[PDB]
């Protein structure tokens, strides 16, 4: 019923399958967008600073297969469309380091990444009982 | 020449490779979407019932390599990847099985995927044709000779 | 100071996509690649008289037509090797007449690897100034 709360203070918001998480009281603008079809989800980070809210480094994260619980696969700039974007693995260890510990910075961590998980598996599971619902609505005769 | 006919009163639109192939069911709309580019073509259902234009039922169909046809995925769509989009591997033979009828009283059947085979090809080689004339008429000025 | 293109050719890059322009005769010829993981570009060729020509070039002659389509300024597009060879070389020497040849082809090369080291060299010293505390 009630969906599973994030820890570390961060707003909701709903739009169909794409649910983006914000940080409710923070010095930036930290937003964290998955897609409940595209459970362990494909996340973005989306970081906007104060001192310019012209550019966001945007930080595609995932959950590998067989210590982090996430990794960031590929890092770029967005304006607030075609941008210069790095893949991780040509990034020494001090850099991925620096990434990841700026990420734990912004509430972005281990906790985070595994109550993603139970989150994305809850809206997985409460949309797929309504959209049953609504198939039976409209085929059944 | 003459492009073969869908059996079942289907009105045909292409605009570019994409044909549209449309037909009223008891107030129903049903809507079959395929791209041109031995031509089985991915189709779409869209089906939008009088009751409530708002949705549309989407089906994404194909030709596997018996049905001559499968449903791939269904979803809802207002008439934007925020729609809910199940995959049929996930569903149940009977709740499957139910879709495909649901299809075949829309006349989406075993005939219309048969000949939706036929429809494509023609499509094909008649937007293959155009095209290099256009292509032909477009580099006119590398020509040799003049037939004067 | 990025190689210079022979041919009078006028570079545009937004983001990752550089575009090369050159106003020839009473036709607009335009040439697309992209600056991130020899480059595979894109001809785009305007008369003066509404639809436009693209012909999807890669290096395999320096290059190849992999295949073409017309555009307005979901259109079908042509595999060239559904093509007869004399129009195929029709379509090349369309291209040479127009600045679209072999040079052409070997110094985007030296251009495109010239971006790619700029764009990531910039990448870089941006992220880390972005990222450091």
């Amino acid at each position: 019923k009630t969906l599973p709360k994030m820890s570390g203070g961060w707003e909701l918001e709903l739009n169909g399958t794409e649910a983006k998480l914000v940080r409710k009281v923070a010095g930036e603008k930290i937003t964290v967008t998955f897609n409940i079809n595209n459970s362990t989800p494909n996340f973005v980070v989306e970081v906007i600073k104060n001192d310019d809210g012209k550019k966001a480094l945007v930080l595609d994260c995932h959950y590998p297969e067989d210590s982090d619980i996430f990794s960031i696969r590929e890092v770029s700039f967005q304006s607030t469309d075609t941008n210069y974007t790095l893949n991780t693995d040509s990034l020494d260890w001090a850099l991925y380091d620096h990434l990841m510990d700026f990420l734990a910075d912004r509430g972005v961590d281990n906790t985070f990444a595994d109550e993603l998980v139970e989150l994305s598996t809850a809206l997985e599971h409460q949309e797929y009982i309504t959209f049953l619902e609504d198939l039976k609505s409209f085929v059944k005769s």
